């Protein structure tokens, strides 16, 4: 047995923008009402319960490279 | 038994933006309301409970890159 | 038994912006409510509860690179 | 010339309620946006522009009574 | 010319309530805006612009009793 | 020229209310805003611009009586 792992990557996850703006988020309020007895959350839960949550997100440029290199024997 | 890991990365992940702004984020309030009698978290939890959170979030370049490399045996 | 790990990284994250400005966050407050008897928390849990928050966040240039790199036997 | 103005009133605007309760108005926001250029008001104007008005009116009783007496010549 | 008012009035405008209450009014926010150049006004306008009221008006009883008694030569 | 104005009034306006309360007035909160150049009044004006008014009002007797008696020549 001999292994070689030996991926190359000259990629370009690039962006170019000449003028970014004029960007109006005028939220209008609202209402949330959430009813439970007993939460019982194990082992990795990711969890929201009653949100009334507003983003504005404006990245320049927003990319994103995502990887995974792996061996398992 | 022989293993060689020499994964090679030159990547580019760049952004260019000319000019960034007028942004406007105006939230109109809101109202939220949550009722339990129990919670019992264990073992990694993530949670929002009852919540009305404003972001602007702006960055003159976002870019994220993330990388997992791994062995195992 | 020989293992080499030696991967090799010359990458850019990198970003340029001309301008950054003229960014308004106006939050226009909310009522937030939350009931419950017991709350019981173990290993590893994160939690907001009755949470009214604003954020801006402006970063000139907001770039993030996250690398993990691992052996294990 | 002989002018009598007699009304006689012995009348009844009663109410009776045994329990008056269990209300809820839970409203769920909203958004208005009114444009103009010129406005121009005169004489026994009543005007409501760009409104988002909520009202809860519980009277125990909400009798009205309304009356004009009136003579001329 | 002779002229006589006499109006007569023994009237009631009266209520009954055994007991009021849990009343709940739970607004949600919300969003407004009015643009405008020239505003003019004269002579007994009343007037709103621009408005997010919120009212509970809970009156034990809320008769009204209005009356014009008038004469005019 | 003889004239008699001789009104009488013996009316109840009364209210009974046996037990009031258990009120809850909750505003989520709210936004507004109003834009003009010129703003011009001239006699007897009543105005509100730009509002946010949160009004409770629980009289345990609200009753009215209005009366207008008048002459004219």
């Amino acid at each position: 047995v001999q292994i070689v792992y030996k991926p190359v990557d000259l990629s370009k996850v690039t962006s170019k923008c000449g003028s970014l703006g004029n960007i109006h988020h005028k939220p209008g309020g609202g209402q949330v009402e959430v009813k439970s007895e007993k939460l019982d959350f194990k082992d990795r839960v990711q969890s929201k319960i009653g949100s009334l949550d507003n983003i504005t997100h404006v990245p320049g440029g927003g990319n994103k490279k995502i990887e995974t290199h792996k061996l398992t024997f």
